[PDB]
């Protein structure tokens, strides 16, 4: 397992977690357990500048875990709701497709590598664009917000 639910206290999925390199990340903003009687007993190190929070993964758990590339060529993705569009620095989505509790979820590429990580969005033209967390090929973490983005 590679993706976790977070959840509040009447068990309702607020977001979610998920295992990558040698990690388990969620969004900062989702105040909620993870779970998981491992990673939710885990110390998370806070970063608000990116919405995020990480732990190291126990050992065993690395061989499961999602593998994350800075290559993010314009076109198509994946995601849990169906397809994930990269284009003009944007990941749009249709509209009324995400919501509240999708937050935490990779977008991946053909191969099941993580490009991104959802943190909320923003309804702009016709779709949705897609508040995200991703590194670029230096190893630099980089939050893309649209403006007027929702938390999910």
């Amino acid at each position: 397992m590679r993706l976790f639910d977070v959840k509040n206290e009447d068990g309702d999925v607020i977001g979610h977690a998920l295992a990558m390199e040698g990690k388990v990340m969620k969004p900062l903003h989702v105040k909620g357990t993870i779970d998981h009687p491992v990673l939710s007993k885990l110390k998370f190190t806070k970063s608000s500048a990116y919405d995020m929070e990480f732990a190291q993964l126990p050992v065993n758990m690395r061989s499961e875990a999602f593998t994350y590339t800075s290559e993010h060529p314009e076109g198509f993705y994946n995601w849990h709701h169906g397809a994930v569009q990269y284009s003009g620095g944007r990941f749009t989505i249709p509209r009324g497709v995400g919501g509240r509790g999708d937050s935490g979820r990779p977008i991946m590429d053909n191969s099941g590598r993580v490009v991104a990580i959802v943190l909320g969005g923003a309804d702009e033209g016709t779709r949705t664009a897609l508040s995200v967390v991703t590194w670029n090929s230096k190893g630099k973490t980089i939050k893309t917000t649209p403006e007027g983005t929702e938390e999910w």
